[PDB]
């Protein structure tokens, strides 16, 4: 089987005083709140089983929202992220969760028009490894860059200050259950430091990463500018009598 | 003095799913909380004594959001609105805030460019009674509705369906102390089918009801079509360190 999981954790301090109480992913995007696009993205893919990683102080607001999933055909079991560490280290408290199956990770406030559906199907046939999904972009610098030659990843690399290429590696990852192995035995204060990007040049570097470039578009919603543009794009986006209730 | 009261209060059903968990008044608006932008056109008047209305189930937000006001140069009072009753009911409840001072009254979901001062002002300088402000709009059948004849107001109308006028009465209400007396001694239960139109007319009636006709923008929140357009037009708007924080 394959396993969601949904990174909703950090400060959402760029969206100041916005999120001073509330959390950026519960921010309206469109008709639904933030996360549901997620959600509704795992759905799709038939991906039932989520795992909602988030802050202390806004699990409250993230349940109430979610609840154990009935409501939308899922299923989802929470954990807490800390103050310390990332994306990459809230990663690691989901080896349990997925054991060893498969992941399709999704940082919560990248909002996009894909299904992600055929490239589940890809990585379903793709003996191990991992898989990232490539978008073009306008202001590379503020992304993971993948560095592409003759169709083929030669690096990634966190927010160049001189992108080599303008493809953002989105934040939607298919991993198999190997990436907490790398984590789990890092270690130990470096795994504060570590980013998704070196996972995924781990991968790279051991010739299992795979990439698709993505068809539709793609934002993040993480500033006041592209929170807005998320909710232009979104605009007309339905989700059904499900995710509108009650 | 001049006391200030924002009515935050409502189901937000309109905007179901988003607003099932939080209130509507605390989405966002531009870079700041929807109802940010009452509290700061209070303070532009120097109305520094502002009263809070809501649900018993969304204090907490608005609170957190709030706080004393100490943070943006304001004082706030906070009571709550119960189930039953909507706008002019709430309204009720300041009746002892206020004493035998007048009132500026925003609804909570009204989004608008001008300052309100001028018209402060003028109604500081009207002897007794109320004031109006005016926009003219697109789909007037969605408002109360002013029917203006050689530069006075005839009548005033809560959604009429075939519209005599395309001036639509905003919800920023300036008001003298002897509205608590026509609620008060209504009533009964006639004060729960009550409207703030009726009181509008009340003081037409009794000929102390002046108006302006707003110069700006203006547009209510409680769509999600007119939430989207109130965060394009108020995109640009700073409120400064005060307000952005912290
Ligand atoms: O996803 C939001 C948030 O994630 C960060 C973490 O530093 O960047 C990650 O996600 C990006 C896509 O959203 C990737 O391009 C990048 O490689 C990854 O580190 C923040 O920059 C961003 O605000
Ligand atoms: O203000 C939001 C909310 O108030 C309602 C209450 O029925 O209408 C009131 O406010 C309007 C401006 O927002 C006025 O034009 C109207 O006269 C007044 O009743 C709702 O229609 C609206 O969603």
């Amino acid at each position: 089987a394959m396993k969601g999981i949904i990174l909703a954790g950090g400060t959402g301090s760029r969206l100041y005083p916005i999120t001073k109480v509330t959390n950026k992913h519960l921010l309206p995007v469109g008709r639904y709140p933030m996360i549901y696009h997620a959600v509704y993205k795992l759905k799709q893919c038939d991906i039932t089983d989520i795992m909602i990683i988030t802050g202390k102080e806004h699990m409250g607001d993230v349940v109430s929202f979610l609840g154990s999933g009935q409501e939308f055909g899922v299923s989802f079991t929470y954990r807490v992220q800390d103050k310390a560490g990332g994306i990459a280290q809230a990663l690691g408290l989901c080896e349990d969760f997925v054991g060893n199956d498969r992941m399709v990770v999704i940082l919560g406030d990248n909002i996009f028009s894909d299904d992600i559906r055929p490239y589940v199907e890809e990585f379903t046939n793709q003996k191990e490894g991992a898989k990232v999904l490539l978008q073009s972009v306008d202001d590379p610098e503020r992304f993971g860059v993948a560095n592409i030659q003759n169709r083929k990843i030669i690096e990634i690399e966190e927010k160049p200050k001189e992108p080599k290429s303008s493809y953002a590696v989105t934040g939607i990852y298919l991993y198999d259950s190997k990436v907490f192995s790398y984590i789990k035995e890092l270690k130990p204060s470096a795994r504060g430091e570590l980013e998704i990007t070196d996972i995924n040049n781990w991968y790279l570097k051991r010739g299992v990463l795979t990439y698709n470039e993505m068809s539709g578009w793609w934002t993040d919603a993480g500033t006041h500018v592209s929170l807005q543009r998320a909710n232009a794009l979104a605009r007309d986006i339905n989700f059904g009598k499900q995710f509108n209730g009650e």
